[PDB]
């Protein structure tokens, strides 16, 4: 049965909420983005509409075979009527295709669902800033202070110079990048460009890649392993053993391994500066873990929340524990005592 935070009061509206069965009173199904717990139950037999971004859109269609006829893809940034409900989808910053949902009741109430969010100062410049919002459905996902760690920009700059580095002292290296989802291909795609190479990958990689609308795609990646430089792995195999195997295959090309395993956050980051980390190695391969996050900071979170002066906050993620529940709603009672909303 569908939890109370996935529920729209005063709509026929549910937000990724497709491993319930049938919802009562829901006459259409919102998907933020195309990451597996929140699209868990949808399949090429669901006959309910589903709206969504044209990427999600792209993705629900090739790679979960749901037929075309219950797709409802909406544009960016635009006004758009639903059911007889207005409707704004906004960027996330999260993985490609993600969004945010702005929905402006009949009753004159106004809700902002996150969906998983990376905020961000440019989300004050969005149709956020144009009028109130009642209520808050927030990717809490790090919502406690111990949660820091460095922008994107730092982490890829860390990743291009190792990378390049690396390979400039030994033309016989090869990089390797784990993946488990969409989200963070610029991870891979950065490091690609600084080598002048294209990145290799599975066919079923390179067919979810295709459907993300990145511009010249065609000219960054490729199915042929041996022509690249760059390949990517499952996450699974990025280890000491999958690697060696791994090398093996390449037949006698290369004879050192440089990979990368983005994670979220790791306790490393409580005591450790991204200049500062330092790989696991055994032998000719060595593992980077880099910080690399699609969600909020606490910092970046406290901000934003500030910003909007919601006057309710409902959290979608770390809701399963008492304690978990009670420390979140701490956090959001100072956030409101020092801004005065
Ligand atoms: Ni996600």
């Amino acid at each position: 049965t569908c939890p109370f935070y996935k529920k729209i009061p005063g709509t026929g509206f549910t937000v990724d909420a497709f491993q319930y069965g049938v919802v009562e009173g829901c006459t259409a199904y919102f998907l933020t983005h195309f990451h597996s717990d929140h699209y868990a139950g949808l399949s090429k037999h669901f006959t309910f509409p589903v709206y969504c971004s044209e990427i999600t859109g792209n993705l629900l269609k090739n790679k979960l075979h749901v037929q075309e006829q219950y797709i409802h893809p909406l544009p960016l940034d635009t006004e758009c009527i639903v059911n007889g409900v207005k409707v704004v989808l906004l960027d996330a910053n999260h993985c490609p295709g993600a969004v945010m949902i702005l929905f402006y009741l009949p009753n004159g109430t106004v809700i902002l669902h996150t969906g998983d969010f990376r905020a961000d100062p440019s989300m004050e410049r969005s149709l956020l800033a144009d009028q109130k919002v009642h209520m808050l459905y927030l990717d809490t996902t790090y919502c406690s202070p111990e949660y820091t760690f460095p922008s994107q920009q730092e982490v890829i700059r860390f990743a291009i110079n190792t990378a390049f580095e690396a390979v400039t002292l030994n033309p016989h290296a090869l990089v390797v990048c784990g993946t488990y989802s969409i989200g963070k291909e610029k991870v891979f795609l950065a490091i690609a460009d600084v080598l002048g190479s294209k990145v290799g990958m599975s066919q079923e990689k390179y067919k979810t890649l295709q459907c993300l609308n990145i511009p010249e795609i065609n000219s960054l990646i490729t199915t042929d392993m041996c022509s690249s430089l760059v390949h990517l792995l499952p996450m699974m195999q990025i280890n000491f053993k999958g690697l060696q195997s791994h090398l093996k295959k390449c037949g006698g090309k290369y004879n050192q391994i440089l990979a990368f395993r983005p994670t979220g956050w790791t306790h490393s980051n409580k005591f450790t500066r991204i200049a500062d980390v330092i790989p696991q190695t055994k032998g000719n391969i060595s593992i980077y873990g880099i910080p690399y996050s699609e969600h909020s900071s606490y910092l970046e979170m406290k901000r934003f929340v500030q910003w909007l002066k919601p006057q309710k906050i409902i959290p979608t993620v770390n809701v399963g524990t008492w304690k978990s529940r009670s420390t979140m709603e701490k956090y959001f009672r100072e956030w409101k005592l020092e801004a005065g909303y």
